[PDB]
C-alpha cells in the first residue's frame, strides 16, 4: 500500500547513505573524511540522495554542525537547495535546522542567506490522520510549534512574515491551535502577536482560514479550552469591581448567531468533535445558552409539541373510525381460517358522521405539504450531513417524520384505488407518528437524558447484537419445526409452517408465551429435550446482556450523558432561532449603540469569587 | 424583564461616566484634571450620575484615595450624600469604602463625620435569590461580613451600634450566619460580642429575628454546623474530668420542644433546607432524639399501628360479607355478556349474622369522625405547608387517609340510596386503607429506608416517565386495533373495542399476558410484523429503566437515604410529643430546680476521647 512505500523508502534512504561515502561521512560526523572527499577527490558535492536530499540535508537531520559547516564552506549553494522527492518536496536545510532547535546552525544558515519563505509542500507535511505532526509549511511555523522562542524572533529578524499562509490558508496562529501542548502554546501565541502592525484592522487574529474560520473561532470548533480561555481576554471588558463582585462585559460578536454560519455556536453543534461540547459550558457561552432556552426557547419547543400531538391525535381519530367493512364476497370456504370483513371500495358515503372524517383527512395533506416544505429543503442548499448537522427540527428521530408524510401520501394513493393492502400503509404512520412524540422528551425534564440511552441503543449496539440473537433462533426455531412437522398440529401446533416456526420461537426467546405444552397427548421425544436447552440458553443471553449494560453507568458517563443531553438542548435552541422569524426571539444582550462603546451586542455577566 | 433592566443600567452608568468629564476623571484617577474642572471651571460639583451617584461615589467604587481626597477638600458635603437611584437608595460613600476594605479612606471619611447609621435600602442590598451577596444595610454589617477586623472596631469607635437591625430585623449577628466563609466568621462573631454591655439579659445573642428566630436558633435552621458547634460552647457545662472520660452538661433550653414553636427541633423537621438534617446528628441533639424514640416513642408508634391495622382489618370484614346479591331482574338478554348478580336495595335484614355487620359499620363513622377531627385541624390554625410541614400523623402518605374517610362517608351515602355504583366507593377504601399501612414501615426496622425509595419514586420520577410510557402505547395499541378491527373477534379478540385495545396492549407492555396468539386461524399479515417490534421496544425501555435506576445507589446516597429515614423518624417523634398529652411522655433531661444551678432542664452526656 502507501504505508509500505514510506517504510520502504526510509529503509532505501539508509542504503543510499551507506553506499554514498560522502553522505555517510556527513551522517557519521567524520570531518576528516569530508575534506578527503572534496579537496583531493572531486566527489560531486551536489550528490542527490534517495529522497533527493543533499549532503547538507543529512548533516542537518542528525545534528552535525561540524560536518554541516564544512559543506557550506566547500559549497555555499547547498543552502538554497530543496529536497526533490515527493514526500519531502520543498523542504530546505533551514527547515531541518529549526525543527531540531539547532540554534547555532540556524544562525549560520541565516547568515548564508537562506530563504525564510521556502514552503515544504511534501506530502509528509500535510494535515492528515496518518501524519503524526502538522507544523505548517513555513520555517517560522516550525519555529513557533517546537516552542523555541529564541528562533522565532531570530527568524522574524531576517524577514519572516507572520501573515504568511500555508496551502490550507492557515496562518502560524491557526497552527498553534492544532497542537497538543496547550499551556506552552499560549505564551508563544502572544509573542507572535507582538510583531503585528498595531492597527485595529488587518490584525493577524482577524485573518481567516480558507473554510471561513478565524483563530478565535477555530479554537471553539477544535475544543481547545486553554486557547479559548486565553483568547477571551482580548474581547472581555470589566465594568467595575465592588468587593468580591465583578461586573464584566463580553463582546459576544463572533460568538453569537448574527453573522450567518460564521457563528461559533452553530459550529459546535454541527461539528463531530466530542471535545467542542465542553466549550459551550464556558462562562461566556453558558449564560447565553441558558438565557436562550429558559426564555423564548422552552415555550416554543412545547408549543410545537402541543401542535404536533394535536395533529397526530386527530389523525389517529380518522384511522379508528375508518371505512365500513361488511365483507361482500363470503368466500370463507377457501382458506376456511380466513375471517376478513374488508372496507375497501365504497368511495365515501352520505355525510353526517362521514363529513367530519374528510376534514380530519384534509389535515393529512397539510402535514404532507408542510413536511414536503421540510423535504424540499432536505436537498435544497444542504444535503449530506449539512441536513443531519442542521436538522434540529426534531434533530434526533425526525428522519421518520418525512417517511410518515410519505406513508400519508401513499395512503392517499391507497385510497381512490381501494386496494387490499389498505391497512399496511395506514398502520406505519400510527407507530411512527407517536414514537416520534418522544423526540419532544429531549429537553423538557429529566427524561431527556433517558431518551439519549434508548436513542443510542436503537441505532448502535442493537443491530450488531440482534444478529447474534438472530442466530441460535435459526438453530432452535428450525429444529422445533422439524420435531413438530411429523405430528398433528390441530392441537399444540405452535410451528405449523416455517414462517410461524420462527415467529413462535422468537416470542419464546423473550418468554412472552407460556411455551408450547400439551398434556392430553404425548409430545415428541425431542421437544422435551430441546426445549430445556432453549430455556437455559435464552436466560444466559438475557443475563449477560443485562450485565453487559454495565459497559456504561460509570459516573463519568452519568456526567457524559448529562453533557450530551444539555448539549443537544443547546442544539435545539440554535436552529429554532434560525428558522423562526426575526420579529419573535429578540437577540440576546444589549446593543453597543446608544452607549457608543461598541456598536456590537454585549452580555452583562457579573460573578463572585470565594 | 428585570435582569435586563439592571444590565441596561450598568451599561447606562458607564456612558454617563464617559460623557461626564468630572465623573470620568474620578474613575480614571486623573488628579490634575479634577483641579481644572473645579477651580478654573465651575463644574457643578454635585453632579448626579445615572445611578444618582456623586463624583465621590465613583471615586470610592474604583479605589481612588487621591481622587477621593480632592473631592472632599473642594466640597465636604459630598460625604453625607446618599445615592438616589432605586437599586442603590440609601448607600453612602462610607458603604463603598468599607466594602473595598479601603482602610485609609474609611478613616478619612469618619474624620469627616460620615454617619455610621445610614441604611442602604436599595433593592440590590435585599436578601433575594437573584442578589449574589447579602451584607445587611448598615456599614458595620458590611465591615463584619468582609472580615476586616480593623474596620469593625474602627467603626464601633465612632459610635457604631451592634444592636442595630435591618429591615428584616436581623442584627449583625444574624447576617454572619448567612455567609459562606464559616471558619472566618466565627472569629469575627466573637469580636462583635466583646462590645456587649455585659449584662446577662439584653445580650445581643438573645435579640430575636422578626420571624421569631435568634442567632443560635437560626444557625440550626440554616444548617451552619460550624457556627452551631461554636455557639454551643456558650451553653454547655463540664461537670468533671476523670481520665479520658468527661461528663458534660448541656443547657437544652432553646433546643428542646417546651417553648412552643420556638423549639429548634421543630424548625429542622419543618424546614425545606436539606442542610439542616446534619444538625440533628450533632452530639447534643443526637442523644436527645435517640433517647426520645428508643423509649416512649417507638412503642406508641407501634400501638397506633396495632390500632390502625385492627381498625382496617375489621372494616374489610364488613366488605367481604356485604349485602345479598340475587339478581331480581333477569335482564340477561340485553348485553348477553352481562352476568351481574347485584346486592343493592334490601335495607338490611333480620339480624343474627346481620347484626354484627352493623357494629362493624359503626366503626366506620368513628374513623370518619376521628379523621374529621383530623380534617378540621387540616385548615384550622395551619394550612398551606404548615400542615404538610406539621403532619407527622403518618407524615408521608396520610393525605389519603382523609380521602379514605371521605370514601367511607360517600359509601354511607352510597348506602340508604342503593345505587348501582356501590362497589366503586367501597373498593377505593380497601386499597388506600392497606396501602397506608406501610406508612408504619417508616421507622420500625430496615424497611423504612426502603419505603423512602418507593415513596420518592411514586411522586417524582414516575409521573414524567409514565408519560413516555403512555406514548408508544398510543402508537402500538391503536395500531393493533386497526389490524384486528377487520377480523372476527369471537376467537382471539384482544382488542375488540378501543378502550380494550389500550388496556390489552398496556398489559402486554409488562408482558403479563401470553400475548395474543391463535394458530387455528391465520392472523392478519401486520399483526406478526407489528408485534415483533413491540416485543423488542418494550424490552429496551424496561432495560434502560433498570439501568436508569443506577442514577442513585452511589454510596453517598446510601448514606443520604439512611440520613433521610432517620431524620424522618426524628420527624415522627416530635409531633407525637406535640399531640400527645403532657402526662404521658415525660420531658427529657433533669430539671435545674432542686439543684439550683439552672431552673432549666439539662441532659447529662458523658463522652470518651481516644
Ligand atoms: C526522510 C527525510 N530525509 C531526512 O534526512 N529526514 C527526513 C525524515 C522524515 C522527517 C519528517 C517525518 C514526518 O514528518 O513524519
Ligand atoms: C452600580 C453601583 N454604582 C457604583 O458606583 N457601584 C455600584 C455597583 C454595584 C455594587 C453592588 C452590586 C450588588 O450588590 O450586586
Ligand atoms: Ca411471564
Ligand atoms: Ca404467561
Amino acid at each position: 500500500s502507501w504505508a509500505q512505500s514510506r517504510d520502504e523508502q526510509n529503509l532505501l534512504q539508509q542504503k543510499r547513505i551507506w553506499e554514498s561515502p560522502l553522505l555517510l561521512a556527513a551522517k557519521e560526523n567524520n570531518v576528516q573524511a569530508l575534506y578527503k572527499l572534496l579537496k583531493f577527490e572531486g566527489c560531486e558535492v551536489h550528490q542527490k540522495g534517495a529522497m533527493g536530499e543533499t549532503a547538507l540535508h543529512i548533516a542537518a537531520l542528525y545534528d552535525n554542525n561540524e560536518a554541516a559547516q564544512v559543506l557550506m564552506e566547500a559549497a555555499p549553494e547547498l543552502v538554497f537547495e530543496p529536497m526533490t522527492s515527493e514526500l519531502y518536496e520543498g523542504q530546505t536545510a533551514l527547515h531541518i535546522a529549526v525543527i531540531n532547535q539547532n540554534v547555532n546552525l540556524v544562525r549560520a544558515l541565516l547568515a548564508r542567506g537562506a530563504s525564510v519563505s521556502a514552503r515544504a509542500t511534501g506530502s509528509v507535511f500535510h494535515y492528515r490522520p496518518h501524519n503524526l505532526i502538522y507544523y505548517g509549511e513555513h520555517p517560522l511555523s516550525f519555529a513557533a510549534c517546537v516552542g523555541s522562542e529564541e528562533i522565532v524572533r531570530l527568524l522574524i529578524e531576517h524577514g519572516a512574515d507572520i501573515r504568511a499562509q500555508d496551502s490550507l490558508g492557515n496562518t502560524v496562529l491557526h497552527i498553534l491551535i492544532l497542537q497538543p501542548n496547550k499551556t506552552f502554546a499560549c505564551q508563544m501565541y502572544n509573542l507572535l502577536l507582538s510583531y503585528d502592525g498595531g492597527d485595529h484592522l488587518k490584525s493577524l487574529e482577524l485573518v481567516p482560514n480558507n473554510q471561513g474560520l478565524t483563530p478565535f473561532k477555530l479554537a471553539g470548533v477544535e475544543g481547545n479550552i486553554v486557547m479559548f480561555q486565553h483568547l477571551m481576554q482580548k474581547r472581555k471588558h470589566i465594568q467595575w469591581t465592588y468587593g468580591p463582585l465583578t461586573s464584566t462585559l463580553y463582546d459576544l460578536t463572533e460568538i453569537d448567531s448574527s453573522g450567518d454560519d460564521q457563528s461559533l455556536l452553530e459550529l459546535i453543534v454541527t461539528t463531530k468533535k466530542r471535545e467542542a461540547r465542553q466549550i459551550l459550558d464556558q462562562t461566556p457561552v453558558k449564560e447565553l445558552v441558558s438565557l436562550k432556552w429558559k426564555r423564548y426557547g422552552r415555550p416554543y419547543f412545547c408549543v410545537l409539541g402541543a401542535i404536533y400531538v394535536l395533529y397526530i391525535i386527530c389523525f389517529t381519530m380518522c384511522c379508528v373510525y375508518r371505512p365500513l367493512k361488511p365483507r361482500i364476497t363470503n368466500r370463507t370456504n377457501p382458506r376456511d381460517n380466513t375471517l376478513l370483513q374488508q372496507k375497501l371500495l365504497q368511495e365515501a358515503y352520505v355525510t353526517p358522521k362521514d363529513d367530519l372524517r374528510l376534514v380530519g383527512e384534509l389535515v393529512s395533506i397539510v402535514g404532507a405539504v408542510i413536511i414536503l416544505l421540510v423535504e424540499i429543503p432536505d436537498i435544497f442548499r444542504l444535503g449530506v450531513t449539512r441536513f443531519f448537522g442542521q436538522t434540529i427540527l426534531g434533530g434526533p428521530f425526525h428522519v421518520i417524520i418525512v417517511t410518515y408524510a410519505f406513508m400519508v401520501l401513499v395512503t392517499m394513493v391507497m385510497r381512490l384505488t381501494n386496494s387490499d393492502g389498505e391497512v399496511v400503509p395506514m398502520s406505519f404512520a400510527l407507530v411512527l407518528g407517536w414514537c416520534n412524540v418522544m423526540a419532544f422528551a429531549r429537553g423538557f425534564q429529566m427524561l431527556g437524558p433517558f431518551t439519549i440511552m434508548i436513542q443510542k441503543m436503537i441505532f448502535g449496539d442493537l443491530m450488531r447484537f440482534c444478529w447474534l440473537m438472530a442466530v441460535v433462533i435459526l438453530g432452535f426455531a428450525s429444529a422445533f419445526y422439524i420435531i413438530f412437522q411429523t405430528e398433528d398440529p390441530d392441537e399444540l401446533g405452535h410451528f405449523y409452517d416455517y414462517p410461524m416456526a420462527l415467529f413462535s420461537t422468537f416470542e419464546l426467546f423473550l418468554t412472552i408465551i407460556d411455551g408450547p405444552a400439551n398434556y392430553d397427548v404425548d409430545l415428541p421425544f425431542m421437544y422435551s429435550i430441546t426445549y430445556a436447552a432453549f430455556a437455559i440458553i435464552a436466560t444466559l443471553l438475557m443475563l449477560n446482556l443485562l450485565i453487559a449494560m454495565m459497559g456504561d453507568t460509570h459516573w463519568r458517563v452519568a456526567h457524559e450523558r448529562d453533557e450530551l443531553w444539555r448539549a443537544q438542548v443547546v442544539a435545539t435552541t440554535v436552529m429554532l432561532e434560525r428558522k423562526l422569524p426575526r420579529c419573535l426571539w429578540p437577540r440576546s444582550g444589549i446593543c453597543g449603540r446608544e452607549y457608543g462603546l461598541g456598536d456590537r451586542w454585549f452580555l452583562r455577566v457579573e460573578d463572585r469569587q470565594d
